[PDB]
This record gives structure tokens, C-alpha cells and sequence, in this order.
């Protein structure tokens, strides 16, 4: 069988591996979502539209380089790429726009950052990566500079340091997610240390179920190579395997003579990586270290990715308006894709910083009675995912709704047999 | 104490103190043993049903609604003894003590029928003593059967015969009595709708030492095939003479609902002593204690492990709603049932959650009893014009009885199992509600 | 041989989860292994003739209890030296003797506060006539134990002190109570008319799982098979219970009524015997060991070290046994509170420590007679040789079988540190 | 008693979890290694790092085993660098506290069926005394049995690891494994061979078959790579040497790092020092377990004894076992259960101290004293020359528990025997 699935069925995680098999290929989507950082070497409209068809679900633009103006020309780049894919709903692909800081240097938060915060603002960035965050008052200074306008734009703390690494729980609490930059990290810290540092980060993002982001030289030979060194593709697959949300490039598409195949190669072992997770004892933690809830949607996402592995589902299809159903979703680990079917724009850019979700942006005219328009959203993202071969006829989708209109009234959990 | 601290924090430590929670939070079972606290009192309804031989000491109406207030649930008729007009009398006075708390939809409580034939004896076959009672049994409108020394498939295709057309809907439970049936178990439990683990006989044909085994063995084996299991004979015997029963008679109890039984047996104990109703008591007050101490964390994951995987949606619902009910610690899992079915697969991953079944079936009612943990609601309102109001309108029926019998009040989180469509095996939908 | 893995419940203890576990429990599959869980038989008009209580040894009774609820001193002491004659009467046969410990169980405080003027005097009386085990009735604090060992004097020192556990506050103050006691009885007679009798199963597993962690000794009592008094065969609820209580971890198991005053004092040892026999090859020893060692605190004590890697190594290689030497029981002891399915053969000098160890499950004490060689090292050679020759004649061990050997460095108490993984030839 | 800061160190916190993500979330960089590194170091001997002072230095940095790559280079040329290492080996000898066995093995340049420069170059690894052959492209049972025969009469001792470099080797990896005493995973050819992105699941899959196995596993080629001219590595490099430790490695190699590169020494260094953080982060609670359960049942005495002696040591925090070995058999099946505690092999053979470099945890003790008349004595002797080291070393204090592995009598396969010793 496929997708490791011999491996999956293990009794063990040491039989597990020995299960692991080369020639069982990967069926599902690929997961992990690739951040690439725009540069001269990717800030051409045909050369950004290659990087969205070889994986690239977040651009990344760093404010250490380059001027406003440089920035605004990559961003409108980025959304024209984006834009030209709009004529095919059923396939289109959103991606969103992250702006990592310069940072306070030897200073609280710089000028420079409050000006660069200021653009991200004016510009609609999804995301901001804040550099150097080394206590919970260092997001709350970003979160300010944000202003009122800036309320849904996700804060991303990146922990270089190894005060941001002792007081990593306090700056978790206040984040929407963490960056483990181990550029910086392994400059402030024995360079062989920085696995542990990146590891209990990973375990805690993945207890906390925020999102975590792997970053700095995962293919750094690909900046002048075609083709990574065996530590690079190494290194991207314990990164999945460890429990990252996301991968990310740096010079390999920003400065790199091979973009594209950084991309390509990136996706390649995260798909692999993903079908070598072992679900049976991941879930399991996953569902013990959880807490008891009485939130509806915390109770009706767990029940979901259990009905999900119960069934071997192709899917869960939730439908969400902050993303917040479906990031619940996600901190589980459902084998079965999550696809988050969404009218926000920004929601479903941002809601690739979640392993395994799948955001379907909804642009079909609206229903009268609401239950039908439940009911349209739920069928739009049935025929998408058909179309991008997620789902076949024959298949179990288990489809997550709630009872009334607007954020937070998750309660619905339906098995649903595909045509 | 991470995975406990918010919900401690909101439900209380009093919350968490009651039902053997310290215990069911360990890691290992040795952990668990060790938690468990004799001041840590039992709060949920009691699960394991409670079926009560009617004898002479059991027959009248007046002791009858005593038996049905202490907690009998099944009722049973012993075919080695009496006649045909004898235990027609006694099904009359069930059914009249039964139907006197009927004027109050909302707490009645149904009662199944059991029959338990006399047996083969020496013959091979059906016997012809059990081809009539067997059709009195249809006749009567008997909910179950307990068909007595089964041995082999073709022992409970030849019951099943003997109920001709109209016994279609009668369930089967086989008991399993001597050497051959235990041999030939996975059989025999295949065609069957459940067991009678019939200790009686099986000490008598089997080394008695080895009784605890079979035991052990048929009540896992149903377990996890997801069929009710009986534990019966000589649980509380010395009560047959005696007001309160010796220490091994407890334990053995208390041990028949850890091992996993869903139902427990009284004989003599109800039919012929002169303690009936302080039996049922005395299973009351053991099975409400055992239920407690059931180390759930581990069993729900054996199940899990054990459990092929399913593409039945009743299923996987089933199992989604057991899951979100752990998650909230729900006071009850509210399921609409024709047959039972989606009843019985909740109750097969053993919730803490009470599980109201509410239908609108008489004898789905009565049969559910069979399955642990499962607390049948009969609805007897007239069907509303629009499906999905009618669906509605039972669930608040669900609610409200919850409310008014104890099970729920206001705060409380409830999981909701419904279907698509009307008609029986579409149950594919899983609810999370809070009671206001 | 394929035959070996069919028998002792073996295809159960192969299976991953518990509830597998239950569901290959075969009827058919026969325990093989010798009985670990000992039998206390009280003594009484029914018991007390010596020939009858030689017939009691052979059916399996371990432990000698004396109630002093009833009977004078005089009454006692004659008890006492029947069971001495009887055990005796063996001793000509050294391969094939078996100890029997003597345990007085006391009357208690009554309406008192502690230690009653009668349980002094009987607790001399106990320490005057060689006692191994006292049984304090209704200990309700660590301070009721620290005044039966007062009580016992300085030449009373080596008894053991087995607390019994019959109302709430001994069940609430129970950690203390284990802490100071060598061992618990779960007394399910007071203990049923004290608290609720339907809460009398959970005192019972939460007294005998915390026991299990301790490594100190659980005995469940009263009723197990009361029927037995009048009937020739016990009920299902008795055979259920007997076996339960070996499942769920006790190192003995009593009789009360049963040998002490009933009819059929010999079949009620034997029914009890062949229960626990059956009950042991059902316990699931896949998780109970894991569980024990995860629940074990780290040791730096040398016995111990040894013991966890005795147990370790028996199960690698289903020895038949592991022989230890000891001169208190306390390495015996050790060995058993990780649970071997592999019998623990002591074999030790001392009459009262091969007596005592009975009170440990698992646990099968010879006692050597011979006196001590000149050279240390023959002299532990010749009583590993006298275990290994004693488990032959009695069925535990075949040529061709493997033991695990555990001795010290030196000689007396307190240095085991070795262990050995023996072929039987 | 041992103090709350023996429980800080060697990511103790983390060890006693009872999840493996509660373990992760443990893990601690404050928290410091104290045990010695067990991943052994293999460096490949090349232009860089033939120098008997360089050799010195790598010495010093933790190369345990010298890496010949046949591919390159001439008879004459391995001959001078098998010269070179042994005298920077020999060097150390005047202290017991630098003396430092270093094996040598012979990787060879590979092949219808064994080369004919193979078979020449078998017959100089013999010839020259080396303890280990790494073999190319290994691709069937009937490819090692060709390098077994190559070995001639004189070299039957000699340790076969088979590289495993393409998908053929793969698929027939159990039979391979069968007849070979360990696998190395040959990265660089394998990543030609199959699609990059499915190497680190043939990577994972035989070192969990190797350890199931109780049989060496080496994870070599470009762990280092950016270290052959830039004097750090890169991020993707220390995760990649920390995951293969992890993953359960027996050793990590250095090729170009060592061969060619500007940084030889420091390569080695890096490698000994991500080892040493990367052995002290793994959850031993579930790898015991697990190698417990996946083992079959055995009746024998080493075995047993092995098991019992690998518990025995994880109940007292043990500082070592000791254990004597002709062979290094004894040592490598208490390996197998990936002890904490260091496995220290006396034995008196320098064959057997070369070669149990291939086996995690094992701290060879070459004992070169006149055999005693009194056996017991003679192992007593070995005993406290084990325990004498492990103070010299830094391994041991007075006070500290070890567990010691004997036999019954003398000569190799009788080893039944666990002792619990307070150190004196
Ligand atoms: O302290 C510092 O000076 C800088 C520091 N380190 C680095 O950025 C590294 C060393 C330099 C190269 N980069 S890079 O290749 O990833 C990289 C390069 C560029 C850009 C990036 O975003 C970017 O990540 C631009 O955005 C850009 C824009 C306009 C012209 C050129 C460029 C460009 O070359 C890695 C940091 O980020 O804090
Ligand atoms: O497929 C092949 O072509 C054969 C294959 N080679 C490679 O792919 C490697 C990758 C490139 C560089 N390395 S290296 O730097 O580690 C390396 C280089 C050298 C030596 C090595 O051992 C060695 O591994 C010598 O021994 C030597 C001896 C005398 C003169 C020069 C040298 C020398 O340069 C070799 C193999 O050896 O398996
Ligand atoms: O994930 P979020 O942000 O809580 O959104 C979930 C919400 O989406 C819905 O399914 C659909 O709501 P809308 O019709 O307003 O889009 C709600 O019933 C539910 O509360
Ligand atoms: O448990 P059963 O017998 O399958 O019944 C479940 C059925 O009950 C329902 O919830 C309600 O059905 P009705 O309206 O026919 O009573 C169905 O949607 C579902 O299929
Ligand atoms: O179990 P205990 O009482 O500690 O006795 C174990 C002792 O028995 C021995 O094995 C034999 O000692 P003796 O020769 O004194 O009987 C000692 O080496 C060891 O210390
Ligand atoms: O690991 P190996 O090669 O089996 O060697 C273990 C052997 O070493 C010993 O401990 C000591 O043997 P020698 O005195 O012959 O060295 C033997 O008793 C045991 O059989
Ligand atoms: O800023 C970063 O991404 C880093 O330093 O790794
Ligand atoms: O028939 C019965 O119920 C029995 O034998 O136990
Ligand atoms: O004293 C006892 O043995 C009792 O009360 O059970
Ligand atoms: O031969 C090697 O070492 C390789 O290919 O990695
Ligand atoms: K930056
Ligand atoms: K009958
Ligand atoms: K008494
Ligand atoms: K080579
Ligand atoms: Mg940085
Ligand atoms: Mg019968
Ligand atoms: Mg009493
Ligand atoms: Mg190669």
C-alpha cells in the first residue's frame, strides 16, 4: 500500500520505521506550507507565477534589505502572479504576504520597525515575522505599532536568542505563532544546540496548537546548485517530521540562481516527510496533552479527527471565517486534508501557516436561506477538492459547520459519502 | 494537571473530587487502583441493567413497581419452571405495574420481557417444550429470548425458526452453558444478538475453577464485537435467606461490570427469597459503584486499537460523538434511534456519557436495555409536518426529560446524534449543545 | 516445543492490549506453573487434630492463623504445638519439606482508644511461643502499629507486622498505616459493616495496587468462600471472588470459617489452591511489569539493582525459576514485588525467615539444615545445588530448563548483588 | 545522595516524560552532556589528514575510526596513511588517559560480480591488518559472501559493513543484513540512485532494522559538506548529524570534511560535539521499551545476561557497565539496548577494541597484563582495570554504582553473569 500506510499500521515507532518503504508513494496533498523570501531572483511576475505552480503559499519580504519602494513593487508583483490563476475558481491559490522586521538592534522597538509595521499596514500584509522577540512586551510593542487597522494581521514571534529561547513560553502566550531562525539562533547559542532549541519549540507550538515555522539554510546549496546536499534534504524532512507548520527559503529564492527548484524541492520531501509521520502515536499524544474543553468548536474538532481516522476520510471540510475552525482542526494532525472553505481573502491567506489546511477562497453569488448557503459552501468544497484530486466518488469527508451565522458557533460534525 | 487545569478550574474541584475522576485522570491501571477512593462518591445514572427473575416472591403488582422503582430493567421468565398460564399471569402484572407510571411520559420507565427456555436435555435439536414456549413467547410479545445451552450456530438458526414471521424482531441472546459452547463461542456469537455467560451450568460442565475464564474470555469477546454481554447465576445468593449479602458476593458483582458485563442477573435472589426487592438494591448500589471505577482511558483506547476501521456512517459517528463527549465531559450523548442500532454502537465505546435514546419504538425501548449505558426515552407524540421540526422537537424531548430526571441542568454540554434522512441506518451527524 | 507456548495461559500473555488479552483466555490452556499466591488457613475444632493438619500442609496451607477473638492462652498453645508436630513430621524428607508460618491475630482495642491490656498480654504470650506474624486488628494509625511493636518487646523484633484495614479512618490514614507495617490485610468482614458494603471492592484494589507499589506484602480476607463451611463446592460468586483477588494483586489469600469451624476444612484449601493456580497464568504480565518498573523509584541499593535485573533477565528467557539465597527474605522479597511469572526458590537457614516469606507471592522457601562448609563459596554452591535438587523432586524445574541464581559477595544479610542465568542439568 | 543538579544535567527532565512530545518539550540547551560521547567518528584519511600531526590532532578531536577510500589513490599511498595513523596512535601510548584505540577500515571501489581491483585491494586490507571493510555498492546476500571469500584464510576476523547505495540494495536489504555484521548508508550514491527526497526514508528504515537487528549502522556522506571549505557548518548540517545520532546511528562519517577539506579537525569536532548533545536527548524510556517488546525471547546466557545488566544499570543511574569481551560480543549485545551508561570493554585483543568502535556506547580498554594462574584473580584484575580507567577518565567516582559483566569460565560465548559493584 501507499502512503506509508504499512508504517502507519506499526505497533511500534521502531517498527514503524523499519516499515518505511521507498517505493510507497505519497497520495495525499502536501501539508507543510512553503514560506520563499522575494528577491531579485524572484520578483518577476512570470518567474513568481512558476514559484506559485511549484508550491509557494507565502511571500515573504525582508524589510533587513531594500527600500519601501522596492518592497511595494514585490507585493504588487506577488499579487498579479496570484491574480492571474483568479479565472479558475475551483483551482485558484491563495498566498499570503509576510513582512519580517529588521529588528531592535542593540536598542525597544527601532523607528525603522515602527515605519516598516506602518507599510505592512498600508500595504494589507497578511503576516508580520517580528525579529529578536525576547519577552511577551516585544509582541505587545508590534501588536501597538500595528494600530487599530492592523488588529487581523498575524504576529509571527522569531526566536534568535537565548533569552527568547528562556522565556519562550511567555512570548508563545501572546503570539499567534513562532519562527525557530536558526540563522541567528546558532550565532547566540553553540551552533550544536540549536536542535534542541528547534525541537522543544516545535513539541510546544505543537502542544499550544500554534503554528511553527522551520527557517535559515534548509537548502542553502541550492543558491548556486541545482540539485541539495544529503544534510539539506535531511534537515527539510526532520523538520516535518518534528512537527513544523511551515518550511522556509531564504537566499534560495531571493538572491539564488535556482528559485523554482528550491520550491520544487521543498514540496517533494515535505510530501514524502508527511506520509512518514507515525499518526498512531502522534494523534494519540496529541489527544492525551489536550486539554478538557467545553468550547464547542475545541469538542467538535476533536470528535471530527477522530471520525476522519476512523473512516480513513479524504478529507474535512470546515467552513471558517477567522480560520479558527479549522486551525482546531489542524492541531491534531489529521491524516484526512483539511479544507477550509472561506469568503476572507485574508483568512484564507493566512490560514496556510496551519499544517494540513487547505484554504478554498468562495466567490459564488449567495443563497437566500442560510442552511442553503451552508449547504453551497459544503458542495464548492467537494468539487474543488475533485478537481485538484483530493477527492474521488466513492470517498468519506467528515464536513464541520456550525448552528448560526458569524465566528465562534462551530458545533457540527457530519460523514458525508462522496456522490 | 495541564490536561485538567481550565476545566477544574470552571466545573470545581468538588467536580473532579466525585465518580472516581482522580482515578479515571491516571496514566497506568496500577495508578488507577491506587486513586480510587471509597469517599469519592458516584453521580452518573447507573449503566449496567438489572434483569430480575419474576417468581412467586416477585409476581404481585404491588412488588413489582418496588422491583421497577429499585431498578429492574428485564424482566425474566424462567421456562424450566411453571406453566404457560403461570407465566402469562406474571407478564400481565409487569406490564401492569409498568404501565402505572405511564401518566408521566417524561420519567416513565419501559421494562423489557425476557424468556429463558428450559433447554435440549439430552436430545441433539430444538426440543418440542421450546418450539411452544418459544411460540407462546410470540405470542406474548416477548421483547428477548435467552435460548439455554447453545452449542453451535444451528442451535440459534433453529430458535430463530421457531420464532416464525412475527418473531423477527425479538432479539436472541445465546447462553453459553458447557464445554462446546465455549469451544465453538465466535460461532455462536455471530449469529447471535447476545450472550448469557450462564455460570450455573458452565461450573457444572467445566472444572469450576475455570469459570472465571470462560468469563473473562466471552465478556471481552462481546466487548469487542460490540454485543451485549449477560453476567448471570449466584451473584447474590445468599440473599436468597439474608438481608445483606456476604464479601465475595459484592466483589463478584462489582467484578461482572469491571470485566465489562452490560447486564446482571438476579435468580432465586428475585424469584423465590425473601429479599427481591433489597437485591436489586444491592445490584443498584454495587453496579452505580463499579461503573465509577471503570479505568475508561484505557479501555476507550483498546476499543479504539481493536476496532477495524469502518465506512459505516453510524459508525464513525458513533465514535466522534463518544470522543467529543470524553473531550467536554458531557452529561449525556441525546441519540434518535428506530431500531437501537445507533444506541447500541455509542454504547460499544463505553462513554461515561449517559446515552438517552429517544424513540418512538415500544419494544426498541425495551431492548435497548441490553446494551450498557443506554436510557430509553419513549416518544409518543404524533409525527410534526416538516421532518426536520419532528427531528427537533424529539431532541428537546431529550432535553427536557434529561432536565427533569437529573441527568442534565443548565451549563451542561450534551452531544447530539441524529441522521440525514428519515428511516432506519443514516445516522451520520454529531451535535455539541449547551443546556440553557 | 509448540506444547509450551499452549499451556499457562501463554497465547494471552503474547497479546498487545489487555482486552486482547481477556478474549485468548482459553479454559482448555493448563497452568503449569506452581501456585504463587499463599494460602492462610485459621485454625480451629475443625483443624486442630495433627493428623488433619498434616492433610492441610499437603492440600496447601502456608500460614497458620490463630484467632485470639477466641480461646484461652492454653487453647493457643496447644494449637501451636500441633502445628509445630505436624509441620515436623516432614522434616525427615529435607527435599520435600515445606515451612508453615504461624500468625496470631489479635482481638483488637474494642471501645478503646489503642493497645488493649488483653492484646499486650497476648502479644507476649505470641513473642514466648515463637510467633512469625502477628495480624493487628483494627489499626487506625501509624502510632496503633508503633504500640504492637512495643508490645512485642525487644526479643520481638523479627515478627512481622501485618496491619489490618477494617473502618474508614484505617482506610483513610492508610499511607502512614502501610508506611510503618510490614504488609496490609484488606479485613472485608469490619470493613463491610464500617463503610457502605458496595464500596468494600474499591478499598480492596486501592489497598492491594498500593501495596503492589510498596512492595509490601496484601492479604485478602473473610468470606472468600464461606459457603464451604456447609457445602462440599463453593458458589460462582466464591470461585469468582477468590480468583479476582488474585488478579488484582494480593500476595494471600484466607480462610476463616471455612477451615476454622466448618465441614470440609481440606477441600476448602484445596479449591483456593486450585483457583490461584488458574488466576495466576491469567494475569496480564506484559503491563504489570511495565507498570510496576515505571512506577518503581531509581535505587541505588545494591538487592534491589539486582533484583529488577533477576526479573528482567527471568522473563528474556522463561526461566522455570529464580534461586535466591537469603538469610532475613528480604532478597525473596525484592524479587517478588516485580512479579515473576518464574517461581522465586529461597533458600535459606533460617526456620522463622522461611516461615515469614510465605507472605510474599511467589515466593517458594527451603530451608537448608545441613551445617555450614569451611570454604563460603562451596557452601553457597551446595544450597544453590539443594534448590535446584528440591525444585526437581517437586516438579518446578526439568534438565535442560534455565534459572536465574541470585547470592551476595559476602556472607550475611544485605549484600545479594550477583545474578547468574544457570542451564539445569 | 545524588542533588537536584545531577537531575538538571543530561537532559534528565526530559528523560523521565511519559510522552515523547512531553520529552521534546523538556529538552533544554542549559541543560549540559556529562556522559561520554558514544556515536563513534569515522574520518576519511586523505591529502588533509595524512600528516602524523594531523593525525594527532584528530586523534585528540574523537576520530575512532580511519576511513581508507579505495576509489582513490594507490597501494603505496594507503599503506603510508595505515603507517601514519598507527604511529599518532601509538604516540599516546606513554598515557592511560590519551591512549585511544582507532580502527581502520578499507572502503572499497566496487564493481557482474567482485572486481578484480577489489579482490586486490581485500587482499592488501588483510596484508596490512585492518579491521574493517566497507563495501560498495552491496546489492545482494551473494556480494557479500564474495567479500567474505576475498578475506582469504587470514582474514576471517575482519568486519563486513555493507553499503547500501541503490534501489536494489534497498529492496534486498533484509538478506544483505542477514550476512553482514552492519550496513553503512551510503548517501551521496544513493541520492543518484533513487530520488534525493526518498533518502531519508531508506536513511530511517535501516537504521531502525539495524538496531532491531542489534547490528552497526554508520549514516554517512555530506553530513558536513560546507566544513570542506567554511570553518562552521551550516544549520541544515548540525540538524542532520544530531538526527542521525537520533535516529539510531551506531557511528557518523566524515569524507571530504576530512579527505580534502581546510577544516579536518574542526569537522571532527563538530561531529563529537553535536554527538555528544544528540545522545543525551534521546528518549531512552521508549527506546527500551520498544527494543524490550521487538526483541524475540532467547535462551542465550549472554543475551539474557545483557538485558538484565542494561536494566540493572537504568535503576541506579549506574556510571558504567563493565564488561569483559574477547570477541566484543558481550559488549555489543548490551549495546543493542542503547544503554545511558557507558559500556566499558576490557578485553585483551586490539582487534576486538578497534572494531567495537562500531557499536554505540562502547569504550574499548586494551588490558596487556600477563594472564594470572588463578582465573578468578585474572578476572578480578580486568575488573579493577576497568573500574581504575573509568576513574582516570572522568567516567567514575568512589560512591558510584556500575554494573559488571563476567562469564562462568574462561573463553569467549559464556558470559552469564551481572554484578552490582559500589565503587571503592
Ligand atoms: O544583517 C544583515 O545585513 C542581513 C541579515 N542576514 C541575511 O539577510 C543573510 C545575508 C545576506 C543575504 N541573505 S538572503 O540571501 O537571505 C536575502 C537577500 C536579499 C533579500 C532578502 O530578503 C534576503 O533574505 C532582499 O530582500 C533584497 C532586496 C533588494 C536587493 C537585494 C536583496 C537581497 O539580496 C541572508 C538579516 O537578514 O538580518
Ligand atoms: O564516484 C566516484 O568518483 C568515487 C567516489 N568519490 C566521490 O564521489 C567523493 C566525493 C568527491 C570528493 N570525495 S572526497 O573528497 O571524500 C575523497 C577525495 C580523496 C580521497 C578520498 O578518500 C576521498 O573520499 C583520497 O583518498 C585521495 C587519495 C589520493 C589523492 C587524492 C585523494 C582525494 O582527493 C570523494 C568514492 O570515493 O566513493
Ligand atoms: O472558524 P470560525 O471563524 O469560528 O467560523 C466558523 C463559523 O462559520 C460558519 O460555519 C458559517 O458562518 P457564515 O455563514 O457567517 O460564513 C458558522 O456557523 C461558524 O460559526
Ligand atoms: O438507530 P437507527 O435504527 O439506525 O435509527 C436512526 C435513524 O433515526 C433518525 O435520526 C430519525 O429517523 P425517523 O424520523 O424515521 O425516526 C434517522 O435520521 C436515522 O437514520
Ligand atoms: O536476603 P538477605 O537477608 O539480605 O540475605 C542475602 C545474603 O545471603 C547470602 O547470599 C548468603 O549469606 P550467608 O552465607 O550468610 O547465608 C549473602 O551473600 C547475602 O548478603
Ligand atoms: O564477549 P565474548 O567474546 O563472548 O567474551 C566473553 C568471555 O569473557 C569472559 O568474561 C572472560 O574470559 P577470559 O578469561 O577467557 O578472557 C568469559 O567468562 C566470557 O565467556
Ligand atoms: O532572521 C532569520 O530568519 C534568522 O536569523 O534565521
Ligand atoms: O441456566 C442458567 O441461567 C445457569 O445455568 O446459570
Ligand atoms: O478480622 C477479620 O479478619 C475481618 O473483620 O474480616
Ligand atoms: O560511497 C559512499 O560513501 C556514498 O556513496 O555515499
Ligand atoms: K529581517
Ligand atoms: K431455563
Ligand atoms: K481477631
Ligand atoms: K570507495
Ligand atoms: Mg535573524
Ligand atoms: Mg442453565
Ligand atoms: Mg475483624
Ligand atoms: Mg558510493
Amino acid at each position: 500500500q501507499q502512503q506509508q500506510l504499512p508504517a502507519a499500521m506499526a505497533d511500534t515507532f521502531l517498527e514503524h520505521l523499519c516499515l518505511l518503504d521507498i517505493d510507497s508513494e505519497p497520495v495525499a496533498a502536501r501539508s507543510t506550507s512553503i514560506i520563499a523570501t522575494i528577491g531579485p531572483a524572484s520578483r518577476s511576475v512570470e518567474r513568481l507565477k512558476e514559484m506559485i505552480k511549484a508550491g509557494m503559499n507565502i511571500a515573504r519580504l525582508n524589510f533587513s534589505h531594500g527600500s519601501h519602494e522596492y518592497h511595494a513593487e514585490s507585493i504588487a508583483n506577488v499579487r498579479e502572479a496570484v491574480e492571474s490563476f483568479a479565472g479558475s475558481p475551483l483551482s485558484y491559490r491563495p498566498v499570503a504576504i509576510a513582512l519580517d522586521t529588521k529588528g531592535p538592534g542593540s536598542g525597544g522597538l527601532s523607528e525603522q520597525d515602527v515605519r516598516d509595521l506602518r507599510f505592512g499596514v498600508e500595504h494589507g500584509v497578511d503576516i508580520v515575522f517580528a525579529s529578536f522577540v525576547r519577552k511577551a512586551s516585544d509582541v505587545a510593542a508590534v501588536r501597538a505599532a500595528l494600530g487599530p487597522e492592523g488588529h487581523g494581521i498575524k504576529i509571527i514571534s522569531k526566536i534568535e536568542n537565548h533569552e527568547g529561547v528562556k522565556r519562550f513560553d511567555e512570548i508563545l502566550e501572546v503570539s499567534d505563532g513562532i519562527m525557530v531562525a536558526r540563522g541567528d539562533l546558532g550565532i547566540e547559542i553553540p551552533a550544536e544546540k540549536v536542535f534542541l532549541a528547534q525541537k522543544m519549540m516545535i513539541g510546544r507550538c505543537n502542544l499550544a496548537g500554534k503554528p511553527v515555522v522551520c527557517a535559515t539554510q534548509m537548502l542553502e546549496s541550492m543558491i548556486t546548485k541545482p540539485r541539495p546536499t544529503r544534510a539539506e534534504t535531511s534537515d527539510v524532512a526532520n523538520a516535518v517530521l518534528d512537527g513544523a507548520d511551515c518550511i522556509m527559503l531564504s537566499g534560495e529564492t531571493a538572491k539564488g540562481n535556482f528559485p523554482v527548484e528550491a520550491v520544487k524541492m521543498q514540496h517533494a520531501i515535505a510530501r514524502e516527510a508527511e506520509a512518514a509521520v507515525y499518526h498512531r502515536q502522534l494523534f494519540e499524544e496529541l489527544r492525551r496533552a489536550a486539554p478538557l474543553s467545553r468550547d464547542p468548536t475545541e469538542v467538535t474538532a476533536i470528535g471530527a479527527v477522530e471520525a476522519a481516522f476512523k473512516c480513513c476520510a479524504a478529507a474535512i471540510i470546515v467552513l471558517t471565517t477567522t480560520g479558527r475552525s479549522a486551525q482546531l482542526l489542524s492541531r491534531y494532525r489529521p491524516r484526512a486534508a483539511v479544507i477550509a472553505v472561506t469568503r476572507s481573502a485574508q483568512a484564507a491567506r493566512q490560514v496556510h501557516l496551519c499544517r494540513g489546511v487547505f484554504p478554498l477562497l468562495y466567490r459564488e453569488p449567495p443563497e437566500a436561506i442560510w442552511a442553503d448557503d451552508v449547504d453551497r459552501r459544503v458542495q464548492f468544497g467537494i468539487e474543488s477538492g475533485k478537481l485538484r484530486g483530493f477527492l474521488r466518488v466513492g470517498d468519506l469527508v467528515i464536513v464541520v459547520t456550525g448552528w448560526r451565522p458569524g465566528s465562534g458557533y462551530t458545533n457540527i460534525m457530519r460523514v458525508l459519502s462522496i456522490s
